[PDB]
């Protein structure tokens, strides 16, 4: 019960803000991952997660500013791909992994911005993301806190 018309237009303008500024972040990931010397990784996000950033965190372009500053954290998602072969064996497989998680979790300046590899496969170090998790705490904002992680390091 609000004039949800102009707001729908604002959350949609958010989906264009989300996608056009996501072309800015994935364009640094393609060029920087090429310039850092690793693969090139393809970005995909789950639109329900994003429906949370689209309606709870409406016109959260600040999201984009923290991830446009997070950008060099292409290197952390890259150093995550840059490891020796995933199998060394088929039994215990990840012998080059000293027990690490399947996602990257980055925080600072009110933003909890996370990236998860393409999860349904072989998981070839890191050459896709299947979830870019953008969730804040703000003004109007319904605000989440994860126990805390780090910003591009």
């Amino acid at each position: 019960m609000t004039i949800n018309t102009e707001v729908f237009i604002r959350r949609n303008k958010l989906r264009r803000h989300f996608e056009s500024e996501f072309r800015q972040i994935n364009n640094e990931i393609r060029e920087a991952s090429k310039a850092a010397g690793v693969s090139s990784f393809h970005l995909k996000y789950s639109q329900a997660l994003l429906d949370r950033a689209i309606q709870r965190e409406i016109d959260e372009t600040y999201v984009f500013e923290l991830f446009h500053k997070i950008k060099d954290h292409v290197l952390e998602v890259n150093e995550f791909l840059s490891m020796p072969p995933r199998p060394d064996i088929d039994e215990d497989f990840i012998d080059g992994v000293e027990y690490r998680p399947g996602r990257l979790e980055i925080t600072d300046g009110n933003l909890w911005l996370g990236f998860t590899v393409c999860k349904p496969n072989e998981k070839f170090k890191d050459p896709s993301l299947q979830c870019r998790m953008a969730i804040i705490n703000s003004r109007r904002l319904p605000g989440k806190a994860s126990k805390a992680v780090i910003k591009t390091q």
